[PDB]
């Protein structure tokens, strides 16, 4: 199944097809390789129905429609518009020669009579008028031309990035799993021996498969994390292709937009200064080299825009001016913010009326924008559905499904139901999450159709999901169960012979207490662009602590992690060596003019981290009362590394608009590897440290309070990922802030709370 591209919840419209019963995907794949009546380009497998659909079409020739109980598997060769070697196995759609002449059909005998046709060579894929290599020609794929004067000619086809690489290897698809020094690559899905933020589920379009060398972070060339415990990562020796790189789109010798497509010959700045050659390091040293930007055309000293600036620019030959924009003669999309409500949104009926900001699925996947056709091509547009409210990447129900859904950013999963509950307005008859462990008595589908018994084989026959085949699944009578971890939750086979299965609405079990990282007041979610942050909504960060002096002044921040425990920075408690000199304020919004019902607790014990890091544990003299305004924060799993580009929040009062009020600021997490680059922190950031802030457009201020929280949203809650420490490094211009990585101290924190 390495020769296939899989997509869950995807199906195509097929004319040339063959349907048959199959027990597995592998069994269905074997029938596709057989090629009985036609050449199988894709197959569909229905796990609950045990049905196998073999097809002659794929996404290039057929329309994609979302469906339940389906995984679409497409043969990689029929999707790849590139060649490997002499293009013997090439199956792309290039239908013109290297000189622009349209190809003749392999089945046609006019203007030329073929020597190679589907009749003479049936295993050579001589389809339509596509360029092919059926005669082992060393010059590569060719075609018979429509020109009667030219019998046949070779075609210009891009080389696959399998044997070699183009540019920086950002689109490298080869199988090299060894570094330049001979170390074995660590699998991208693995967090051992090295914990990292390049999580494939968080970057599903970056092709981080197995332990292959990849370039997901604009590095010089593909690299990987190593299996050696002492070497975190290393570059790979990937060969460069000798053939031209992929097309960067239309090129203009005049200014258009930002000038990223500008390829003119202007070698003078806006102030008349002579441009410094991109290949030169005098009088100015830089990393905007042809080696770092190989497909950006940094040739000679011509004005270019490789790093995404305002207009095409160049370095200056004058020692005083480093760089300046160029006066080029003019000629006449990013990821949306995380606005998923932490106070879980609800839907009425089928959720067609739902207009909330949720963009999270039941498995924690990110919703694709309705205006976007990538990674999933669809027709669910605001033009086709004007009353469905298909705005941004929000969870909606345009085609009247059981509940709100969205297309996912994961190319291997077309769509998923959203993480929303049915509005409330047997109590024990409830479930947790998707309800795999659910053993209740509900047997009513969303449509009202009665459930078929699990042991029953009529109207639907099934060799899977019977009490004998799944004995730990609790498949009793016709009760709605989730034995396969279905996204839509518990389901049952239906008594309707026209409907295989259907979902049953099972409510979520009510939380008996205020669980960690779940505020009772929805956070404002201050946009990242905002200067000096925003004033937080009162009680939207219930774990926020105010460390107070014996004269009642707020000096430091902190996080409530347990009713008797507060996590802060060691720097905060440097001045005084007594826990009696510090007091903890909980459920506050005001820095000075504290509102009534705020919790004031004395500190009884202080625990400093043994490896001398800027992190400290405070034991409260009495346990804090957990209310709707005072809730602890969740701690991450030991050594967890927050994914790169993850938007996090830093909260506190700070030193000062909104005087003496609790503030918040959104910061993107920068992976230690990117953070440790010579242009930024230059190898100073250790595994015990976290990088958050902007690499371009720095605020130039020590944000929040010292010891303050850094929380990151994950599916349905906020997890404490960092502790504010100004000593490590403040948010400078073009330099991110350095925070204490909480996950590296979780084992120590757990030990202290357990034994004290
Ligand atoms: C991508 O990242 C940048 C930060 O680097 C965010 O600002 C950006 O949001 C959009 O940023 C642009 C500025 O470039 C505008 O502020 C934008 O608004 C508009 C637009 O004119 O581009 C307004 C328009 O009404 C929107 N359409 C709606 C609401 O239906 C479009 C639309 O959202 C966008 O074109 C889709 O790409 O945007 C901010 O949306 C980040 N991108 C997103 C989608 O948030
Ligand atoms: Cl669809
Ligand atoms: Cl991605
Ligand atoms: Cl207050
Ligand atoms: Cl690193
Ligand atoms: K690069």
């Amino acid at each position: 199944l390495d020769d296939y591209v899989n997509t869950q919840g995807a199906s195509l419209f097929s004319v040339t097809k063959k349907q048959l019963g199959a027990g597995s995907i592998e069994e269905c794949a074997a029938k596709c390789e057989e090629d009985e009546e036609f050449t199988c380009r894709a197959f569909q497998y229905h796990s609950k129905e045990q049905q196998c659909v073999i097809m002659a079409e794929n996404r290039k020739s057929s329309i994609i429609i979302r469906m339940r109980d389906v995984v679409l598997f497409e043969k990689k060769v029929y999707l790849s518009e590139c060649k490997t070697g002499n293009g013997k196995n090439y199956r792309g759609t290039m239908s013109k020669t290297k000189n622009g002449i349209t190809c003749q059909k392999w089945s046609s005998t006019s203007p030329h009579r073929p020597r190679f046709s589907p009749a003479t060579h049936p295993s050579e894929g001589l389809e339509e008028n596509y360029c092919r290599n059926p005669d082992n020609d060393p010059q590569g794929p060719w075609c018979y031309t429509t020109d009667p004067e030219k019998r046949y000619d070779y075609c210009d086809i891009l080389e696959c990035e399998e044997e070699c690489m183009h540019c920086s290897g950002e689109n490298y698809d080869g199988k090299i799993s060894k570094t330049m020094s001979g170390l074995e690559c660590q699998a991208w899905d693995s967090q051992s021996p090295h914990a990292h933020g390049y999580i494939p589920s968080k970057f599903p379009n970056k092709n981080l498969k197995k332990n292959y060398c990849r370039n997901p972070d604009r590095e010089l060339r593909p690299w990987c994390f190593t299996t050696d415990p002492n070497k975190r990562w290393e570059l790979c020796d990937i060969p460069r292709c000798t053939t031209p790189p992929p097309s960067s789109g239309p090129t203009y010798q005049c200014l258009k937009g930002t000038g990223e497509n500008y390829r003119g010959n202007v070698a003078v700045t806006v102030s008349g200064h002579t441009c410094q050659h991109w290949s030169a390091q005098t009088p100015h040293t830089h990393n905007r080299t042809p080696e770092n930007f190989p497909c950006k055309n940094l040739d000679e000293n011509y004005c270019r825009n490789p790093d995404g600036k305002r207009a095409p620019w160049c370095h200056t030959t004058n020692s005083q001016v480093r760089w300046e924009y160029c006066k080029i003669p003019s000629c006449d999309p990013t990821a949306p913010p995380e606005l998923t409500p932490v106070v879980q949104d609800c839907y009425h009926g089928d959720g067609q009326s739902y207009r909330g900001t949720s963009s999270t699925t039941t498995t924690g996947k990110k919703c694709q924008s309705w205006s976007s056709m990538t990674p999933h091509r669809h027709q669910k547009t605001p033009e086709n559905y004007p009353n469905a409210g298909l705005t941004m990447n929000y969870c909606r129900n345009p085609d009247a499904d059981k509940g709100p859904w969205c297309f996912t950013t994961d190319p291997s999963v077309r769509w998923e139901y959203c993480n929303l509950k049915k509005c409330s307005g047997s109590e024990e008859d409830c479930m947790f999450g998707n309800g795999k462990g659910y053993r209740g008595k509900r047997a009513t589908t969303v449509t009202g159709t009665p459930c078929q018994d699990w042991a029953a084989q009529e109207p639907h026959r099934h060799s899977i999901f019977t009490p004998e085949t799944n004995p730990r699944a609790g498949l009793e009578k016709n009760y709605c169960r989730n034995p396969d971890g279905d996204v839509g939750g518990p389901w049952c086979y239906t008594t309707n012979p026209r409907k295989l299965y259907d979902y049953c609405d099972v409510p979520q079990c009510a939380a008996p207490s205020f669980d960690c990282g779940k505020p009772q007041v929805e956070p404002k979610k201050c946009p990242g662009r905002v200067v000096g942050g925003c004033v937080a909504h009162p009680h939207s960060w219930p774990w926020q602590v105010s460390l107070r002096t014996r004269f009642g002044m707020h000096f430091c921040g902190g996080t409530l992690i347990s009713p008797e425990w507060v996590l802060t920075a060691a720097h905060c408690l440097e001045k005084s060596p007594r826990p009696s000199s510090y007091k903890v304020i909980l459920g506050a919004h005001q820095e000075v003019n504290l509102e009534p019902h705020v919790q004031e607790i004395e500190v009884s014990r202080l625990f400093l981290e043994p490896t001398r890091k800027d992190i400290a544990l405070l034991k409260l003299s009495s346990p804090a009362v957990i209310t709707d305004k005072v809730i602890p924060a969740c701690l991450p799993s030991p050594n967890y590394v927050v994914a790169d580009r993850t938007e996090c929040f830093i909260t506190g009062w700070g030193e000062t608009f909104g005087a003496g009020l609790l503030k918040e600021a959104q910061l993107p997490v920068i992976e230690n590897k990117v953070c440790n680059r010579y242009e930024f922190l230059n190898g100073r950031v250790q595994s015990t440290e976290l990088c958050a802030g902007h690499l371009a457009g720095g605020t130039d201020s020590c944000q929040g309070d010292s010891g303050g929280p850094l929380v990151c949203f994950e599916k349905d809650k906020y997890i404490l990922q960092g502790v504010t420490s100004w000593g490590l490094g403040c948010a400078r211009p073009n330099k991110p802030g350095v925070y204490v990585r909480v996950s590296r101290f979780v084992t120590w924190i757990e030990g202290v709370m357990r034994n004290n």
